[PDB]
DNA sequence: GAATTGTGAGCGCTCACAATTC
DNA sequence: GAATTGTGAGCGCTCACAATTC
Protein backbone atom coordinates (compact mmCIF):
# COMPACT_ATOMS: atom_id res chain seq x y z
CA UNK A 1 0.00 0.00 0.00
CA UNK A 2 2.20 3.24 1.13
CA UNK A 3 5.49 2.16 1.97
CA UNK A 4 7.70 3.62 3.67
CA UNK A 5 11.28 3.93 4.61
CA UNK A 6 14.65 3.14 6.70
CA UNK A 7 15.42 7.25 6.76
CA UNK A 8 11.98 8.35 7.29
CA UNK A 9 11.64 5.99 10.43
CA UNK A 10 15.29 7.24 11.39
CA UNK A 11 13.75 10.54 11.28
CA UNK A 12 11.13 10.18 13.55
CA UNK A 13 12.49 8.75 15.66
CA UNK A 14 15.62 10.72 16.35
CA UNK A 15 18.21 8.27 15.00
CA UNK A 16 20.01 7.29 12.08
CA UNK A 17 19.19 4.57 9.76
CA UNK A 18 21.91 2.72 10.81
CA UNK A 19 20.03 2.28 14.40
CA UNK A 20 17.23 1.74 13.19
CA UNK A 21 18.00 -1.40 10.76
CA UNK A 22 19.24 -2.88 14.01
CA UNK A 23 15.89 -3.28 15.62
CA UNK A 24 14.80 -4.24 11.97
CA UNK A 25 17.11 -6.39 10.64
CA UNK A 26 18.76 -7.57 13.54
CA UNK A 27 22.08 -5.96 13.98
CA UNK A 28 24.28 -6.03 16.74
CA UNK A 29 26.21 -2.45 17.80
CA UNK A 30 23.73 0.43 18.91
CA UNK A 31 21.84 -0.44 22.49
CA UNK A 32 18.63 -1.38 24.32
CA UNK A 33 18.21 2.07 25.09
CA UNK A 34 17.49 3.20 21.41
CA UNK A 35 16.46 0.14 20.34
CA UNK A 36 12.54 0.93 22.03
CA UNK A 37 12.84 4.24 20.43
CA UNK A 38 13.23 3.02 16.93
CA UNK A 39 10.26 0.54 17.78
CA UNK A 40 8.03 3.51 18.25
CA UNK A 41 8.88 4.82 14.91
CA UNK A 42 7.58 1.52 13.26
CA UNK A 43 4.77 2.47 14.85
CA UNK A 44 3.48 5.24 13.58
CA UNK A 45 4.44 5.72 10.14
CA UNK A 46 3.76 1.78 9.61
CA UNK A 47 7.13 1.09 8.40
CA UNK A 48 7.15 -1.69 5.37
CA UNK A 49 10.63 -2.20 3.99
CA UNK A 50 11.04 -3.22 0.62
CA UNK A 51 12.18 -6.99 -0.06
CA UNK A 52 13.79 -5.98 -3.13
CA UNK A 53 16.15 -3.47 -1.46
CA UNK A 54 17.08 -5.75 1.28
CA UNK A 55 17.76 -8.45 -1.72
CA UNK A 56 19.61 -6.28 -4.15
CA UNK A 57 21.87 -4.59 -1.49
CA UNK A 58 21.85 -7.35 0.97
CA UNK A 59 25.23 -8.65 -0.20
CA UNK A 60 26.57 -11.06 -2.56
CA UNK A 61 27.35 -14.31 -2.63
CA UNK A 62 31.16 -15.35 -1.52
CA UNK B 1 24.85 -19.51 -11.25
CA UNK B 2 27.23 -16.79 -12.48
CA UNK B 3 25.21 -13.31 -13.51
CA UNK B 4 26.51 -10.93 -15.62
CA UNK B 5 25.24 -7.70 -16.27
CA UNK B 6 24.60 -5.39 -18.72
CA UNK B 7 27.80 -3.12 -18.58
CA UNK B 8 29.62 -6.61 -19.63
CA UNK B 9 27.57 -7.09 -22.53
CA UNK B 10 28.35 -3.49 -23.47
CA UNK B 11 32.00 -3.79 -22.90
CA UNK B 12 31.71 -6.74 -25.01
CA UNK B 13 30.08 -5.76 -27.92
CA UNK B 14 31.61 -2.61 -27.64
CA UNK B 15 28.59 -0.34 -26.76
CA UNK B 16 27.00 1.45 -24.14
CA UNK B 17 24.58 -0.04 -21.11
CA UNK B 18 21.50 1.92 -22.72
CA UNK B 19 22.49 0.21 -26.21
CA UNK B 20 21.98 -3.15 -24.66
CA UNK B 21 18.98 -2.83 -22.39
CA UNK B 22 17.21 -1.66 -25.82
CA UNK B 23 17.85 -5.21 -27.18
CA UNK B 24 17.20 -7.39 -23.44
CA UNK B 25 14.45 -5.12 -22.24
CA UNK B 26 12.89 -3.63 -25.03
CA UNK B 27 13.42 0.29 -25.54
CA UNK B 28 12.87 2.12 -28.28
CA UNK B 29 16.01 4.18 -29.73
CA UNK B 30 18.70 2.42 -30.62
CA UNK B 31 19.00 1.00 -34.11
CA UNK B 32 18.71 -2.28 -36.04
CA UNK B 33 21.73 -2.79 -36.96
CA UNK B 34 23.19 -2.21 -33.34
CA UNK B 35 20.33 -4.56 -32.59
CA UNK B 36 22.28 -7.78 -33.24
CA UNK B 37 26.02 -7.11 -32.06
CA UNK B 38 24.35 -6.61 -28.26
CA UNK B 39 22.66 -9.82 -29.16
CA UNK B 40 25.72 -11.44 -30.23
CA UNK B 41 27.49 -10.53 -26.45
CA UNK B 42 24.11 -11.64 -24.83
CA UNK B 43 25.42 -15.25 -26.26
CA UNK B 44 28.54 -15.21 -25.01
CA UNK B 45 29.16 -14.35 -21.51
CA UNK B 46 25.44 -15.78 -20.73
CA UNK B 47 23.68 -12.58 -19.48
CA UNK B 48 21.73 -13.09 -16.83
CA UNK B 49 20.14 -10.10 -16.15
CA UNK B 50 19.26 -9.16 -12.23
CA UNK B 51 15.54 -9.32 -11.48
CA UNK B 52 16.18 -7.28 -8.22
CA UNK B 53 17.89 -4.56 -10.20
CA UNK B 54 14.99 -4.47 -12.57
CA UNK B 55 12.22 -4.18 -9.49
CA UNK B 56 14.55 -1.38 -7.41
CA UNK B 57 15.12 0.68 -10.33
CA UNK B 58 12.40 0.01 -12.72
CA UNK B 59 10.51 3.56 -11.59
CA UNK B 60 8.16 4.42 -8.84
CA UNK B 61 4.47 3.51 -9.72
CA UNK B 62 2.64 7.16 -10.41
C1' DG C 1 10.75 19.74 -32.69
C1' DA C 2 11.36 14.70 -32.15
C1' DA C 3 14.58 10.68 -32.70
C1' DT C 4 19.43 9.42 -31.32
C1' DT C 5 23.07 9.90 -27.72
C1' DG C 6 26.38 11.31 -23.64
C1' DT C 7 27.04 12.40 -18.85
C1' DG C 8 25.21 12.92 -14.25
C1' DA C 9 22.21 11.24 -11.07
C1' DG C 10 18.92 7.70 -7.93
C1' DC C 11 15.75 3.14 -5.78
C1' DG C 12 16.53 1.86 -0.42
C1' DC C 13 18.76 -0.91 1.55
C1' DT C 14 23.82 -2.69 2.87
C1' DC C 15 29.05 -2.25 3.21
C1' DA C 16 33.74 0.06 4.67
C1' DC C 17 37.09 2.87 6.64
C1' DA C 18 38.33 5.86 10.54
C1' DA C 19 37.18 8.72 14.26
C1' DT C 20 35.29 8.26 18.71
C1' DT C 21 35.09 6.03 23.37
C1' DC C 22 36.87 3.63 27.14
C1' DG D 1 41.98 -3.13 20.48
C1' DA D 2 36.99 -3.91 20.12
C1' DA D 3 32.24 -1.87 20.67
C1' DT D 4 29.80 2.43 19.16
C1' DT D 5 29.21 6.10 15.65
C1' DG D 6 29.62 9.53 11.28
C1' DT D 7 30.46 10.40 6.53
C1' DG D 8 31.31 8.63 2.03
C1' DA D 9 30.45 5.13 -1.11
C1' DG D 10 27.80 0.95 -4.04
C1' DC D 11 24.21 -3.23 -6.12
C1' DG D 12 22.66 -3.09 -11.46
C1' DC D 13 19.42 -1.60 -13.40
C1' DT D 14 16.41 2.72 -14.77
C1' DC D 15 15.40 7.87 -15.26
C1' DA D 16 16.27 13.20 -16.68
C1' DC D 17 18.35 17.05 -18.89
C1' DA D 18 20.58 18.78 -22.86
C1' DA D 19 23.64 18.29 -26.60
C1' DT D 20 23.63 16.33 -30.99
C1' DT D 21 21.34 15.37 -35.50
C1' DC D 22 18.58 16.45 -39.37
Amino acid sequence: MKPVTLYDVAEYAGVSYQTVSRVVNQASHVSAKTREKVEAAMAELNYIPNRVAQQLAGKQSL
